[PDB]
């Protein structure tokens, strides 16, 4: 001990020092690297993150098959950015946004910049002139699969990736534009160049009677380079409404003990607030400066 520990955080340092801060970390290390975040629109994916949200200046892919949950994810960081004031951008080769749901997630579709690329390569191009002008914050791509090569539309796709993702990170991070790649490949490329790579799928249905209402999802944050990897988020995505942001703070607000949960009722600061995460979910809704309070306090206490 002593000396072995004092070796330790000097190898560890010299690591860092040369590699970076996030090159190594101890699981369970409760720092964060200082970084800019956009929030998911999850709590509890935002405190799996570390940071409180994705982290500007740098790649993240999302990738999960369809109907995961991928799309509200991704139209609520760009409602989450343009509620901060920051000009996102949409990259489609999917051609499938909805821009009705858009709107009830909060995303001001009438400033989101969109291209619907020709080729996959000018779709790089257009992302590396977005980042290089330093007048965007985040650029949504979907999907990594859609964009097919020139070539292929008269491994094509992985020299693709690999050629444009470092002259891509280099801009992004001076520019300190985040980007997002939606996924479902390229190859290595986007594996080793994305900050964050989030895994998100469905685990299940969430239903008022016997009316599935909801899905059940689970993100699991199997990279992360700026605060500890492997954490994971639950969350319900109700059918147009996005994701149930006041279940988990009612969920986390007992898990910190905020709310007080005897059975089934939940109680905030002595008074029932209702019978049943539902009924005390509807309440938080109605009370937002207290819900605003109690979400605060489980930020400060869990980041």
């Amino acid at each position: 001990d002593e000396n072995k520990q004092k070796a330790l955080a000097a190898a560890l340092g010299q690591i860092e020092k040369q590699f970076g801060k996030g090159s190594i970390m101890r699981l369970g290390e409760d720092r964060s690297m200082d970084v800019e975040t956009i929030s998911t629109g999850s709590l509890s994916l935002d405190i799996a993150l570390g940071a409180g949200g994705l982290p500007m200046g740098r790649i993240v892919e999302i990738y999960g098959p369809e109907s995961s949950g991928k799309t509200t994810l991704t139209l609520q960081v760009i409602a989450a950015a343009q509620r901060e004031g920051k000009t996102c951008a949409f990259i489609d080769a999917e051609h499938a946004l909805d821009p009705i749901y858009a709107r009830k997630l909060g995303v001001d579709i009438d400033n989101l910049l969109c291209s619907q690329p020709d080729t996959g390569e000018q779709a790089l191009e257009i992302c590396d002139a977005l980042a290089r002008s330093g007048a965007v914050d985040v650029i949504v791509v979907d999907s990594v699969a859609a964009l097919t090569p020139k070539a292929e539309i008269e491994g094509l796709a992985a020299r693709m990736m690999s050629q444009a993702m470092r002259k891509l990170a280099g801009n992004l991070k001076q520019s300190n534009t985040l980007l997002i790649f939606i996924n479902q490949t390229g190859g290595n490329a986007l594996k080793f160049y994305a900050s964050v790579r989030l895994d998100i799928r469905r685990i299940g249905a969430v239903k008022e009677g016997e009316n599935v209402v909801g899905s059940e999802t689970r993100v699991k944050v199997v990279k992360n380079k700026i605060a500890a990897p492997f954490k994971q988020a639950e969350f319900q995505i109700l059918y147009g409404e996005g994701i149930n942001f006041y279940g988990e703070l009612v969920d986390l607000g007992v898990k910190e003990k905020l709310i007080e949960k005897a059975g089934a009722w939940y109680s905030y600061k002595g008074e029932k607030i209702g019978q049943g995460k539902a009924n005390a979910t509807a309440w938080l809704k109605d009370n937002p400066e207290t819900a605003k309070e109690i979400e605060k306090k489980v930020r400060e206490l869990l980041l």
